């Protein structure tokens, strides 16, 4: 799915991605919770916030030095919106699970490469 790369844009440039990743995990996990509860007004809010993330995510890829897995990301940003989109709207927690377990591979995938930087 992905390895060997650099690919975003712009004193440790790592770190921002593990706390963007770290956020959509977070919000989408309190988003669920949300879902569960029946809590309208603050799902909203928890996946705006998810959201917002993907799109700054999306913002600063780097199509030049990430190559093949900089557009696998345009990919997996731009669903993982519109999956979130659904989930809002019909009220889906299985589907913020999918979103859920595909931040935590790429935090893993992502601390893996940074094992020491991002300690």
């Amino acid at each position: 799915y992905a390895n060997a790369y650099q690919a975003y844009q712009h004193e440790s440039p790592a770190k921002l991605i593990e706390m963007l990743y770290e956020g959509i995990l977070r919000f989408s996990s309190q988003a669920k919770r949300c879902i569960e509860n029946e809590d309208i007004e603050k799902k909203i809010y928890y996946i705006n916030r998810v959201t917002d993330i993907f799109t700054e995510l999306l913002n600063i890829l780097d199509y030049e030095k990430g190559g093949e897995v900089a557009v696998y990301l345009t990919g997996l940003y731009t669903h993982q919106i519109k999956v979130l989109t659904q989930a809002n709207v019909e009220n889906d927690a299985s589907k913020i699970d999918l979103v859920l377990n595909v931040a935590r591979g790429l935090l893993e995938a992502w601390r893996e490469i940074h094992s020491d930087e991002l300690a």
